């Protein structure tokens, strides 16, 4: 109903964006050959729309696709089917591919992870591969594709030689590759929640515990497509050059499958976390139920004579008497001596 | 659940909703649109050999006479019509030589108390109309609708597959309110499980486990039904119409993740709940506990010296038990600082 | 009883069943122009229906005699592995195709309430050449409903043939089904309420035991589903235009019902979980008013039992406008006791 | 007695027996058609070698396969390959059914059930279907083929009409077969338990159960591979009498299923009973709780009472007017009844 | 507890980088064999070892210290390995796997090593390249499982010597998959004295090592599932590996392999039920330590409070004054004690 998961009742071609972030726009823009290059930024779509004739790979990002007219009048240009179009705006979804006549159409996600306050998010990065550009839509400023540029900029690596496929690659490779990091920082959490849960009886525990399987569960959702999204791009290749670029995309497919297990793992490991944790403290409950117990157990047996003979008659034997109080004394550190005779097998 | 011992092509309506019978009929092209209500049967019954597209909504399919009438009319099969009448039954397609026939669910989700509810709605694909087999008013298909009435999308410009295609997309469109909603029930319950210790909340916690498979039930074939329209087509226009069945499945390809998702999230609730409780437990047990090992040793020396003894000064030497005051005072303090790796 | 009979060669004719009961044979022959029906003990008047050029149904019951469904057997040309298989009783519903004949074997079930459980009986059907052989334990049967038809004449029976008798026979055997899990659907209404409930042993068993029919529910019902593919999927002596479609309605119930007792599943499994959960918040709830009365009572029950103590020259005895005020202070820990409890209690 | 399961360093055709059973080596023939046939018995594995070259079916059951030079005679002989000889010999393994040129390949279990103390041991059999010729081998004098053996002697059945595939037939039925007095003893095992569970808290029980569990899992494991086993015996058939035998293959998968079915039935039956067991403990602990506190709940009040009233105060006596000691004794008696009327909903 | 060896990023696709624990040991071993003769050296120099691609005759040579990466780029850029394969042998956090090539087969393999006492596994990862003549090895550390596959080298064991490089890689992977075994029973043991543990030993120690175990099980799994894969593509597939030869010998090593990791799936089975049977254990002694309280709790508070209502001052109130109430209220407390007594007869 509010800003999640619903534009309903719009029909099958509307451009509308349903995330949150309205901030920043920016257009980047670098072109590439082996010879040489170019690179520039811009508020002014009609600068970059020239480069879908380009006969050299080039790499245009749309940062700011809350902007719903440059994301058409892109689309437009470069004959993007209204149906794509609406996918790349609506940014809650599951990770794809679609491929085309004259182009091909991924969808993939990127991740950020706060510690301290332990939770994740989300944006979505669409690619276009057609003729020559790679296109890409993100929402806000911020991305993990900065090696990629450096790449580029400074003639490191194979990118110059090759064209735009290798390119696809090359953002798909980066992609990819931030899920590590990702995965690294969940690991850090697990050790830490382990050691906190053997150890460590408080509530919190068993809220982080929750946030963690949370977490966890997104992060599979976002995950599985995306090893299906490169499984396929390994299997079927319409402008994906092949003798070249092929063993490419099936490096980041081997990653993502790599990545698919390492979440299985960790989901495996997770949920026996709270049975752990049960494990603690119904074993915290076990000694301190053996201590109420010895404690009761010797002064519930004494307070008793002790109230036998503060009783009022009159006529009884062993008030007079006497010879008592030390007798009686005497019987008590005895009893309550082999009590704690009997405890030393508990506690 | 039960009609029993009857021959195979017996109608009876299965559902709970007795009330309400209506048809609504929408004959459109390119040029012009023509819209009308009726509950007589016959008046739309001439719309069959139309070389428009037009759209017959049966509402109230209780009344089983015009699902017959309608059904001889337009030449489908009796097993078909007693389909359409028998609502408790999975989501399918039949593909037939002169129709197509498809079973859906539309859901409604309650807040306050908290519960779901099921329509079955039937669609037949039959030379230009699209026939639709509602349980009771009112719709998903309002935007529909208002869109070949106010001549918005492409709608208008197409034909009877295309119609489908607008009326079960909105079908499976309405499935993410209800995502929605069943987050939001989510949230609040499990901010309760981990904060909040009822029994309330067990009930609560099993009922939404309950719906969340009920609808999984229902989502699971709705995703293969449209799995089906999009790699099939008989006569469903192709390059045309096959990307936007495409479309309608990538969403109940979603919706069928955030149901899992959902499943996977509430199966762990009761046992957060259960991991509170046991701790909660633990630590009145701790206050219990302290409560009964200081004062326990002190009520006993108490009892001493509440002895009726002829011996035993003390009695005597008069000083008190400042002493006895003092040792009680001393043993507490000792007992607390024992305490001081606990509460 | 029992569920091993060995050492025996693969032909060898045995029923493992229970009921050695009641034996008989009915038979209904019927056409378009007309029908007729009767029953009998003696087996040789049976056996010239091979030949009838009209539907027949053979429905032998008691195949606790052994030598007549070998006889039957014999005389219509059925292999002696299918004989065996019609007279053991313990297992899993199958179809087995033939030249000249369609082999099927299924599942009767009969649930009380009130004392939970359920009791399997097997039929076992042979549609070959006009006729349709059937092969029951016990007297009494869903099947009734067809006969009423045939009878009557009411609805498309007469007009077809043998193999639609067999779809309505099935028919009706899987329509069966659907009572029976209204009924279970039912015991698990109950026990879950009692789970959140009541907190009993009882409820404990109850819970395990439909867990259990549950099981045998999900394994009988599943190779069943198979059962109805394969009927609609092959189909040699099987009229297609006409009778598959109806197959295929069938093989949609089959369906159903088999997602209906996984819901079942799903549902019972937790039904454990929720039990501990009640039992444990009412093991806490048990617990907190424990605490309540012992510490307000307890530290309550010292100062009581100081001034209960026999030494002379207190001095604190001294103050005795006294013991209002030693009341008073109590009451007012204790109030403060209370006090501390008016969060969380 | 057991070797280990491991024998390495070793080249792949080494043959080592690797069980425990040394104690016994016999072999013994059938030979056998229409018209007759002849058995013997013998210590002597040159005697049984012609039979290879039959032209009617041999059965040759070699008992005692720690006599490995004998293992080899045969294998060398028949044409067996050095890696199923070894087969033969490493009793540890899976169930197989290995197809080769001139003959099939089968390793199958032969279990062993201990009631009273609860505990399952399994022989090793190997068939070999060559020719004419079925090789059986075994660890252990004492086996499930005896009315095999029968059929053979006394010309029950269609055995001596049919073939050596027919041979194989029924050895493996009788294999199958014996799965279900395995089965039945399991089943009777599973009801005393649930029943020892639910109406029986001891420890014992849980050692019993995961007994059973383990028991299950082993089971399982040897059936698994074996209903795959019939699986591809009913469906492939290159040297097995097609019109003839194979609706015999597929009577014996039928069972296979059944036996399988069987297990997994059982499996989510126990796997229930230890939650059972949960469910009565905490049952136990919430039942022994509601002895505790109304003991206390009604004594521990009473006791402050009695209490204030025995106190000796300077003002002593506060009371003493006497009415006005029952009165006390009544209210009492009424407050303890009263948490008795509170307690008349649950406890 | 910081930053591991995961990421290796912003790098190109051909980057050589070393990303294991392991950069103590550098060797290379090679030995070259036929039917004739045959020679074994180790050297650091690694031009010696290059020729070698050239040999008619079977040549292992294994590199010992992958962490090296200018040795294994040159090896690599020599034998025609694409660098993705290169950077695959340096990159040790990956699942095993075959990948076949117009002119050799890339393996990936894991050996594991378990310590008993502090419970751990460590693994290693084995890489193996079947090239014409040759199988390279690379190896992360010294030590391995291949010592009798270089037995039967040496004095002639076996059939290897008649054989060729593809029999040679099943000997290699044979003794991989066979240690296996050795590591499976390890498992085992620690299993029953866990289970053992479980029931009849009540410390949260016990509980870290139940759950430790699960951990290294899962592990375990996740290794040993895809060397599945990695035999079975093996067994089937086979483009320079002699077929009516070399192909049983492969179908063993993947036989093996399924009873490995069956052996796996049954370990993981009983692990997942050891902490509910310690839960159920500890439950039901805190049950029996609240009978005890509870039963000493009931016989003397009632005992407690009919001593109260004794003194207790108070006028009138025979009871005290008529002699008898003493012995008799011994007996009457006495007797209440011993049916409390006889009702815990169903109890103890
Ligand atoms: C030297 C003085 C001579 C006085 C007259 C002698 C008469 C002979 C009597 C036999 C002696 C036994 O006397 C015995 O004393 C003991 C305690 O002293 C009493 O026992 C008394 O105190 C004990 C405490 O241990 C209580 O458990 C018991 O309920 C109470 O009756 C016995 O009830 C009485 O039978
Ligand atoms: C007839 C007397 C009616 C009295 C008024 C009601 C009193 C009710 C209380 O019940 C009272 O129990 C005490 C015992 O504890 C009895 O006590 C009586 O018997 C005991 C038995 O050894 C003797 O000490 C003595 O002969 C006398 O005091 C009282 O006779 C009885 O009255
Ligand atoms: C002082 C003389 C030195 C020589 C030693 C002998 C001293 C006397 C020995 C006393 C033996 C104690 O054994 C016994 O104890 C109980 C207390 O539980 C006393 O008192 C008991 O009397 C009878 C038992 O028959 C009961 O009615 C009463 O309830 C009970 O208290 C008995 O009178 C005494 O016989
Ligand atoms: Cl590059
Ligand atoms: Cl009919
Ligand atoms: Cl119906
Ligand atoms: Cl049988
Ligand atoms: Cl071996
Ligand atoms: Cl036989
Ligand atoms: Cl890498
Ligand atoms: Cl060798
Ligand atoms: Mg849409
Ligand atoms: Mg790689
Ligand atoms: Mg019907
Ligand atoms: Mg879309
Ligand atoms: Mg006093
Ligand atoms: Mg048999
Ligand atoms: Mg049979
Ligand atoms: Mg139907
Ligand atoms: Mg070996
Ligand atoms: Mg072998
Ligand atoms: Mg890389």
């Amino acid at each position: 109903e509010k800003r999640l998961s619903a534009k309903k009742g719009l029909p099958p071609g509307t451009l509308v964006y349903t995330g949150k972030y309205r901030e920043d726009f920016e257009i980047e823009v670098m072109n590439y050959s082996i010879e040489e290059f170019r690179e520039f930024k811009t508020t002014d779509v009609e600068s970059v729309l020239p480069f879908r004739d380009s006969s050299t790979p080039t790499w245009i990002n749309i940062t700011g696709i809350h902007r719903t007219d440059v994301v058409q009048r892109v689309g437009e240009f470069f004959g993007i089917h209204p149906l794509v179009l609406e996918d790349i705006l609506n940014v809650h979804q599951r990770p794809k591919v679609e491929f085309f006549e004259n182009y091909v159409f991924i969808v993939l996600k990127m991740f950020t992870y706060d510690k301290n306050l332990h939770e994740l998010e989300s944006e979505q990065v669409s690619l276009i591969l057609t003729k020559n550009c790679v296109l890409m839509f993100q929402e806000k400023i911020g991305d993990v594709f900065d090696p990629v540029r450096e790449r580029i900029r400074y003639n490191r690596g194979i990118i110059r030689k090759k064209r735009a496929d290798y390119l696809l690659y090359s953002l798909i490779d980066a992609l990819v590759d931030d899920y590590f990091v990702l995965l690294e920082k969940i690991d850090d959490e697990i050790d830490v929640l382990e050691e906190e849960v053997l150890e460590r009886p408080e509530k919190e525990t068993v809220q982080r515990t929750h946030q963690l399987k949370r977490n966890l569960v997104e992060l599979r959702k976002t995950i599985w497509p995306l090893r299906e999204v490169l499984s396929s791009l390994y299997r079927d290749v319409p402008p994906l050059i092949e003798k070249e670029t092929v063993p490419y995309f099936r490096d980041v497919y081997d990653h993502t499958i790599q990545i698919a297990d390492t979440v299985e793992t960790f989901r495996d490991i997770v949920s026996g976390l709270l049975d752990v944790y049960l494990s603690s403290v119904s074993n915290k409950t076990n000694e301190v139920m053996k201590v109420l117990t010895i404690i009761a157990t010797i002064f519930m047996p004494l307070t008793f004579i002790a109230g036998i003979y503060g009783m009022n008659f009159e006529y009884m034997p062993e008030l007079r008497w006497k010879w008592g109080y030390p007798v009686v004394l005497a019987v008590m550190g005895v009893i309550a001596v082999i009590m704690v005779v009997y405890f030393k097998k508990k506690k």
